[PDB]
């Protein structure tokens, strides 16, 4: 079998032992009885008992030794399902499934059986799982800081074409691989007022809740380091929520502690937009509370805070936990008391914000009533804060008054509210985007003023993936046919796999890596049929783009292509086309109605497409259900074509075109985000790059967009818009798709039609590649070979230098 | 050590590296870090370890052999810690103790660790859990059928001498030893209504919400038997709980989630007292619509349901579970399609009914509206039932008018109601008191036209307490003196205690259980320091009264008389008194103003007495806080005097009298309950019996209470009512007790004066026996050695062979 590691004869039978013991004392059930999830439980103990010994030794390793900690907080990390990730780093794969295999188990159907710990929505979660998984395999001391959400993203059902959404409850039965921590439960307060004293401001009449961490083991990639993601849920105290007496109802009282406890719920399906309720303000402050407490009690065993940056680090995941600023100053100056200048050079030296996005939609303005009432104290301080630093301003711009308003933390108007991206770039010594792109903009549109101000806090840092869960875990085909050739370094150190160009003529090379492609779309295309049924043809080319819906992505952009590839077979019939089956999967947030209705387009395409005989098998048009971390891994590994389409400057960096392109897949894309560190990586040649730059974008807008002269200078678009204005794609609801028309049409905020025709010709060269099968397999050894630089090893490694201030290490921690 | 089982060479090195096993990988915690709470855990997966074998084969062997399963019903289940309980079914109480002595830990105090499973309220809840493990221990077929409440009885806390009511989060920490059932998992209607079709009536358009059972195991004593108690937690399916679209919002239907989980979120902390509220009827028609489906379905593997009552035999523990009689005949007539008479010859058959009280305040009269919003079809089967039965009376006394509308199941008046209790007559075989006394007052009284109509289906099964729990878990050393004589079948076989009648002469043994009550007391005292704090005298006599606070129980006839031995002392201060620690504890109802207002008098008349330095160590009057299961295992083997002194004819039997006489203590009450069968089988002679019997109490309502009477003619029971009514018990708040004396002299249904006079003059009788300590324990000895009759043993064997028709078996299943 593969590079999944040995298998021992002694371990394969000491396996199977604990696993026949698991099932016997810890899920009390007989070989008889057992039903095939109480199997992937007995397994999954078994694989957990592994690394715990691991787990117990690197803690108290980095207690021992006492090195500068690194704390990552994010309301998101999009884990996934963990059995075979640990299998994977562990090395443990293949003695597992050599075991269950002589107790007569299928490994894969077990796997299949865990469920996906969707704690995220799309690309901010995901990295934090990414990052998390980078730093374990770096040895650093890492943890990750975040929200117990009993429900994470919704499912989503497609019903009569249109999405259903239906509670995530992935706790259900069980959680194998977290462990509650009783002992460090911590008390979070809320509302409550300022009491101004002698010799300090007080907190006081406050309501507590209580925040209950679990620990889920983090292992890195075979070096016996084991780090920790720690994730808060909310309890009520059992007194004032029942204790505040004078009638009400004992009975009620009880039945109300699920209103302090609703706190960590369920996770706000939102990609990329603000929605202020006041729910999502205490989930914030709740986990930036605790997780203070947590690891100010850390650095106080290890009182003068001038060492406490030396020992602390604490990366903001957006601007979602940036109440970490005042609350950190709070405890400092209410609690430690310390003066406010120690106070702030402290809290800037240890806070770092990462930025990763541009539309102003998705920008964190919190309205000054809602923080007035929860948490008054926090809002003085960021008066005081914004007091300062305008202050600042006003000392290195004299006279420049609109300067000052434009910098202010504190936007006045409508409602006056707090911008929390501003607040973040002032309490913080480093500010970074997310690709080279990205950042730029940054630099010199949304963040100018600041950066003028003070540059030395602005970097970059790219994103990245990790290689273990998104090649070795979903594709150990590819993985091992790269592993025969220049050995499994690679797999912690990427840019090994550049080794890979001096193949790119090699005839069994191109035949191995053309075959596994081969396989994984034809295990795909039985997936398909086997959960969702209703056959595709896998001789085709697999165009597929999975990602959140948004308008910025343009999956509209991508429906007029095959809208037009399906005009153009009706009108020449037998005429030659290179078949395809174009797969367009993703989650709507549920109050985002465009998105909702493009969902509705591409499924009413499909009716269309999929039932038309003079079409026959050239042509399918697929929308894959519940897009989720564990179906990615399974799309991906099968792709030809990756459409990364996003109208330039919109997309801060993405993540899935570097999936896509270390899985043997080529792209199709605009010069935004990564996608121009990939090109540039890759060459251009080897990449199918078209559309508007971001200067275009910028000269149209000056000039003005107007839809209408597209539309009647392209009859094939033309003729698109007629048909959906007709109802040709909805016959029995004809005006059903007049939103999109008339937005398209009137205000398109990305100008689809402005890239339309770029875009058709652009993927007419991609099709003419594809029937030279040869080459198209030489493009993608280009490729793969030159993805390197996108793993999360290197981003980690660059955070850990130029912002945390510590050394990324291979080194094995001391055997389990 | 003592009989607490073997200390083996092999077997304590197997716990010891258990132990380690589980603080590792189970607890992932090193001897470094580990609190005591994670030390309880590791022992009690230890424990646990070793009964999962039994379990399995206990069960497996039911489902071979498939002998007839008996379901015990009850909305609670009293069950208290379960870590010591188990090791003494297993006899692996000294192994235990000597492995943790050898790990450097004391077993005793991490057994404090545990939190009591209190989902009961008292005397209902605690009988359910003797009764299941008398069951095991009987190796019958069983199984306990209940609701996981989250938080179970409230814990008490005394204020200012006020009693504050704070959340039982029993499960805070986790639950060692149940067993999530997570495919078992059963649907449970609501609401709805009722379509009469062609081919039968049918409940539709309800709204569904989950049962999720989950399994605690009830190991028998020693013989290998593990039977199952299932208890059903409410869950919300995920679809309509948020598939039932059209606008409202997506958090919020996932937020309302708990709405519908709420149903098994508390219990209802009313004893002896019926609420009408709409969450009770949801909870009671939830555990019988779950545990209903469960037993069909493992019946149907084992359709003529003619030999349903041959396999089936369900208990109804009060009326909180009637519902299961017209959920029976719905599910036999609406889903399986047998005729109404056949269904209805089957429900007969397999259910019976136990009473527990005779106030009519206890009586669940659920009104006719709810029934019908709620469970619809529910309600037409009650008046086809009800329609039916009265046809059966009308015909067995023609022209009776009147007892037509005394039997109706179904109540006119201000709303209509119905008597859940005449629902269980008619659809049971069989209705048992719980005491002779108790049954006979069915019989004659409330019952009395049900039983002219059906005479052989009234009977009696006087309560019992196990000895399990009730002698060799809390008093081992009395359990080993004992055992020193007679050997240790008695443990199972409580008749065998007769035998210590011949060592009543016997100095060595007068002197042993003598020392053991002593040891007991000092044991207490001690506690009591630690926990509390305040000192008290272990030399005196502990005169205690430990049971939920109620009218008719009569604390405050307790109260009189503490109140009368203070002013006695005053009054002559010099003279000799037996020195006494009276002790009352328990928990009062949050509604109940009455009992709420008696726990503040007996703390009033403690901060008086307690203080006041003529009276010195003569007498002390504590409150004992948080009355429990855990709890009562402490003081009732220090006590020394058991006060049972309700109104003749309102305990229905009572079980803490028959704790107490197997413990050492001596019994002061009156002819109710269960204390009738005591003092008969103890001898007259060696019980202080005193005040009205029933037939008194009837003799004085006909001539009409009046406690006037008492007041004008007994001098110190007048000074007592005005040293209430003047504040000399509350200083700052004279009128404090108002409420107290005003109910005493005006609108007392417990005729507390009227027992006043004989009590305080049989008080004084204990007092004079006590001043002689070997015939106090020579009489004590004549307790124990007749207390035999009082084991749950023999009240299931009953039940056994005259209600369920099976026979009991002492037979060892064959080894784990
Ligand atoms: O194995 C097959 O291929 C199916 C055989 C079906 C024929 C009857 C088998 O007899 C059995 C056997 Cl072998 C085992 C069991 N039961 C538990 O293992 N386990 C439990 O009941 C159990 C499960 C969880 C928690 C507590 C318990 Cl006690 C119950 C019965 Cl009835
Ligand atoms: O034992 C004493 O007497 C106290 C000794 C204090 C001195 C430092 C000891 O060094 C240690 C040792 Cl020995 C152990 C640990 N940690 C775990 O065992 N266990 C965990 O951290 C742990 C606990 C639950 C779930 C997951 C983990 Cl990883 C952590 C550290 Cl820092």
């Amino acid at each position: 079998i593969s590079v999944r590691g040995l298998a021992g004869v002694e371990n394969v039978t000491e396996l199977k032992k604990n696993f026949n013991r698991h099932l016997h004392f810890t899920l009390v059930k007989d070989r008889n009885v057992a039903t095939p999830r109480d199997y992937y439980f007995a397994l999954a103990h078994t694989v957990r008992d592994h690394l715990v010994g691991r787990w117990i030794r690197t803690q108290q390793h980095y207690y021992e030794k006492d090195p500068k900690r690194i704390y990552y907080l994010s309301l998101e990390f999009y884990m996934g399902r963990t059995l075979q990730n640990t299998m994977v780093n562990l090395a443990l794969e293949n003695a597992c499934d050599e075991a269950t295999y002589q107790l007569g188990l299928d490994m894969e159907e077990l796997e299949e059986i865990e469920e996906d710990a969707g704690l995220g929505n799309g690309g901010l979660g995901r990295l934090a799982a990414c990052f998390l998984d980078s730093m374990a395999t770096l040895g650093l001391a890492a943890y990750g800081y975040g929200i117990r959400y009993e429900f994470g993203i919704f499912n989503q059902k497609i019903c009569g074409g249109w999405q259903m959404e239906e509670a995530d409850d992935w706790l259900r039965y069980g959680n194998p691989w977290e462990k509650a921590r009783p002992e460090f439960t911590l008390p979070v307060h809320f509302y409550g007022r300022v009491e101004h004293t002698s010799q300090g401001a007080k907190w006081v009449d406050t309501q507590v809740v209580l925040a209950m961490p679990y620990d889920t083991p983090v292992p890195g990639y075979r070096n016996n380091v084991v780090n920790t993601m720690r994730l808060w849920s909310a309890k009520a105290p059992n007194d004032f929520n029942l204790k505040d007496f004078n009638v009400g109802g004992y009975i009620q009282a009880v039945l109300d502690r699920n209103l302090a406890e609703n706190i960590s719920r369920v996770l706000y399906p939102n990609d990329n937009f603000f929605e202020g309720k006041e729910l999502r303000l205490k989930q914030e402050y709740f986990v930036v509370a605790a997780t203070l407490q947590d690891i100010i009690r850390r650095f106080k065993s290890s009182t003068n805070f001038d060492a406490f940056p030396d020992k602390v680090a604490i990366q903001l995941n957006d601007t979602h936990p940036s109440l970490a600023i005042p609350e950190l100053m709070r405890v400092l100056v209410d609690l430690e008391r310390l003066d406010w200048d120690k106070a702030w050079e402290v809290t800037v030296k240890t806070c770092a914000y990462t930025n990763h996005t541009v539309i102003p939609e998705a920008l964190e303005r919190w309205p000054v009533h809602l923080l007035e009432t929860l948490l008054p104290r926090h809002l003085q301080i960021i008066y005081e804060i914004n007091q300062r630093f305008l202050n600042r301003v006003a000392a290195a711009f004299p006279g420049d008054v609109d300067r000052l308003r434009r910098m202010s933390l504190v936007e006045e108007g409508a409602v006056k509210r707090i911008n929390m991206a501003h607040l973040c770039i002032a309490g913080s010594h480093a500010v970074n985007g997310v690709a080279r792109i990205h950042s730029e903009i940054l630099k010199k549109t949304i963040f100018k003023d600041f950066y003028e101000l003070e540059p030395h806090k602005f970097q970059n840092k790219t994103n990245g993936i990790t290689p273990r869960r998104w090649l070795v875990l979903c594709n150990p085909g590819l993985a091992e046919i790269i592993a025969e050739r220049i050995g499994e370094e690679y797999i912690s150190d990427l840019d090994q796999l550049r080794k890979l160009l001096s193949y790119v003529d090699d005839e069994a090379f191109i035949r191995d890596v053309a075959k596994v492609k081969q396989e994984n779309k034809l295990k795909f295309a039985a997936y398909l049929e086997r959960e969702y049924k209703v056959h595709i043809n896998p001789n085709s080319l697999f165009d597929v783009q999975v990602k959140r819906i948004h308008e910025y992505k343009r999956q509209l952009l991508n429906c007029l292509h095959v809208i037009t590839l399906y005009n153009r077979i009706k009108k020449e019939p037998n005429k030659f086309v290179v078949p395809r089956t174009v797969m367009i999967g993703g989650k709507a947030a549920p109050g985002y109605h465009m998105a909702k209705m493009i969902i509705k387009l591409i499924t009413a395409i499909g009716d269309v497409v999929n039932h038309d005989p003079v079409v026959g098998d050239r042509l399918r048009v697929i929308f894959l259900e519940n897009y989720r971390v564990s179906l990615a891994e399974k799309v991906i590994p099968a792709a030809d074509l990756s459409e990364q389409i996003s109208t330039a400057g919109t997309e801060a960096s993405g993540t899935g075109n570097m999936k896509f392109m270390l899985n043997g897949a080529l792209t199709i894309g605009t010069m935004d985000g990564a996608n121009v560190e990939m090109a540039e990586e890759a060459g251009e040649e080897n990449f199918f790059i078209f559309g508007m730059r971001v200067e275009d974008v910028d000269r149209l807008d000056q000039r003005g967009y107007n839809a209408q002269e597209y539309y009647d200078r392209i009859p094939e678009l033309r003729q698109i818009i007629e048909q959906l204005s007709s109802g040709f794609f909805s016959p029995k609801q004809p005006d059903l798709f007049k939103d999109i028309v008339n937005m398209l049409m009137h205000h398109d905020r990305f100008k689809v039609f402005a890239d339309y025709e770029e875009y058709v010709k652009c993927q007419e060269r991609v099709s003419a590649l594809y029937k030279n099968p040869r080459e198209w397999t030489r493009m993608v050894i280009r490729n793969i070979a030159t993805s390197g630089k996108f793993s999360s090893d290197r981003t980690i490694a660059q955070y850990a230098r130029e912002i945390w201030g510590v050394e990324p290490s291979r080194q094995r921690l001391p055997a389990p």
